[PDB]
């Protein structure tokens, strides 16, 4: 058994010389060297089975990762783990190796226009296939971009990806949320569970906005202040904008706030393309009904060089699980079972 950092790494034979990479709530991640692709490799190792929670990521992470397909998509490799349930204490999930993400890469690097249109071009070009299979990603950030040495770029780490729900997408004022707060849309504070492809696109934007600066367009340090750092720039929401919200505490707080004005983009963001700017409007519209789609995103004039529909795939059938009120050792079992198909034979 190879350790790493005061952790067991039980991946072998077949992968071996390990270099610690990272880690966090998730667990731990090394590259490892593969001896039969003969490539390094990515792999984590997640320990989630004494909380429903963890298992709960876990799940969804491998069953919408080895059921999608594409090439913004980080794919699932192979999965590692005891060959019973009862000694099975930990999963190993193989992934392509990436050399870094956009986080990293922001916190470095000036982006030319031409890298930010190419990276915009690949998130949507991997998010048109994650809605086409009816697939939320709902905790879409520059750490959940992957880049290699030759800037492609896969969208990781699906843990709280959702089937799309728009019916029961109404909650009340101020309800409790768990995706990243800079990169949430301004109605989850307001009247939205984040049931709604509409969420994923404001994300979008906002990472938008940040490859223009290197610097996040909305940094709120709680809960409601989220909004206001949103408001600030979006200004006053309008009088049939506010009409859609027919929560009365959502409504009468927005009525409650001195009118602000719109700061237009080119003012934030004085170098920006102004065909990047129009798309990032569409993008950071405050009414999530009149917020530009994924498929409107990409026919957008500043994609033109590289929009070809017929080169965006979609999913072959929507995505459904065969759920939140499963015990931790139900879930268990369920990956148990995903990962099966990984063993010998
Ligand atoms: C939050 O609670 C939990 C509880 C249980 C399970 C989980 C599950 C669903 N969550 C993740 O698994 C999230 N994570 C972590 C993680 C770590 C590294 C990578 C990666 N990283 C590089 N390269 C690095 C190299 C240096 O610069 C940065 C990129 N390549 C390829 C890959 Cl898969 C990807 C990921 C990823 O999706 C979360």
């Amino acid at each position: 058994p190879e350790m790493v950092r005061g952790q067991v790494f039980d991946v072998g034979p077949r992968y071996t010389n390990l270099s610690y990479i990272g880690e966090g709530a998730y667990g731990m991640v090394c590259s490892a060297y593969d001896n039969v692709n003969k490539v390094r490799v990515a792999i984590k190792k997640i320990s989630p089975f004494e909380h429903q929670t963890y298992c709960q990521r876990t799940l969804r992470e491998i069953k919408i990762l080895l059921r999608f397909r594409h090439e913004n998509i980080i794919g699932i490799n192979d999965i590692i783990r005891a060959p019973t349930i009862e000694q099975m204490k930990d999963v190993y999930i193989v992934q392509d190796l990436m050399e870094t993400d956009l986080y990293k890469l922001l916190k470095t690097q000036h982006l030319s226009n031409d890298h930010i249109c190419y990276f915009l071009y690949q998130i949507l070009r991997g998010l048109k296939y994650i809605h086409s299979a009816n697939v939320l990603h709902r905790d879409l950030k520059p750490s959940n971009l992957l880049l290699n040495t030759t800037c492609d770029l896969k969208i990781c780490d699906f843990g709280l990806a959702r089937v799309a729900d728009p019916d029961h997408d109404h909650t009340g004022f101020l309800t409790e949320y768990v995706a990243t707060r800079w990169y949430r849309a301004p109605e989850i504070m307001l009247n939205s569970k984040g049931y709604t492809k509409s969420i994923d696109i404001w994300s979008v934007g906002c990472i938008l906005a940040e490859m223009l600066s290197n610097r996040p367009i909305f940094p709120g340090k709680h809960y409601l202040d989220q909004l206001n750092h949103i408001l600030g720039i979006l200004g006053s929401p309008s009088q049939e904008d506010l009409n859609c919200i027919i929560n009365l505490k959502a409504r009468n707080y927005l009525l409650s706030l001195p009118h602000k004005n719109k700061v237009p983009w080119n003012r934030l963001f004085p170098n920006a393309d102004s065909k990047a700017l129009d798309l990032l409007d569409k993008m950071l519209t405050f009414n999530p009904h009149k917020r530009i789609e994924v498929e409107q995103a990409l026919a957008h004039p500043y994609l033109e060089q590289y929009y070809d529909p017929s080169d965006e795939p979609i999913a072959e059938a929507p995505f459904k699980f065969d759920l939140d009120d499963l015990p931790k050792e139900k879930l268990k079992e369920l990956i148990f079972e995903e990962t099966a198909r990984f063993q010998p034979g």
